[PDB]
């Protein structure tokens, strides 16, 4: 599914990452934007051979399993392909893992070089939220 701005605003604030370990929704969709457009099955092969998965390319290397990247490991206890559905719950809730494991959104580099520190609050202006 590619959403609509608004659209993955609203639909990441039911799903309670507005906040979350205190990241506005703008910086959520920001990341969103950049790592896939908006679209949940968007796939990107890293150089390592591990797979960056849906929304918020989410790597195979630590956070899902798809049974090809050797010496990865599984910490949202889900299959990748759960990452790339048109319902965002299983990415927003191995995306609350993600950032809370030590260095926030950093964890995505596409948010350090192109979210952090902007307007993040852009993404999310004339929004019903
Ligand atoms: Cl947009
Ligand atoms: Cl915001
Ligand atoms: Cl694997
Ligand atoms: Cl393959
Ligand atoms: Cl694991
Ligand atoms: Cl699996
Ligand atoms: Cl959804
Ligand atoms: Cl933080
Ligand atoms: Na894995």
């Amino acid at each position: 599914k590619v959403f609509g701005r608004c659209e993955l605003a609203a639909a990441m604030k039911r799903h309670g990452l507005d906040n979350y370990r205190g990241y506005s929704l703008g910086n959520w969709v920001c990341a969103a934007k950049f790592e896939s457009n908006f679209n949940t099955q968007a796939t990107n092969r890293n150089t390592d051979g591990s797979t960056d998965y849906g929304i918020l390319q989410i790597n195979s290397r630590w956070w899902c399993n798809d049974g090809r990247t050797p010496g990865s490991r599984n910490l949202c206890n889900i299959p990748c392909s759960a990452l790339l559905s048109s319902d965002i719950t299983a990415s927003v809730n191995c995306a609350k893992k993600i950032v809370s494991d030590g260095n926030g959104m950093n964890a995505w580099v596409a948010w350090r070089n192109r979210c952090k520190g902007t307007d993040v609050q852009a993404w999310i202006r004339g929004c019903r939220l």
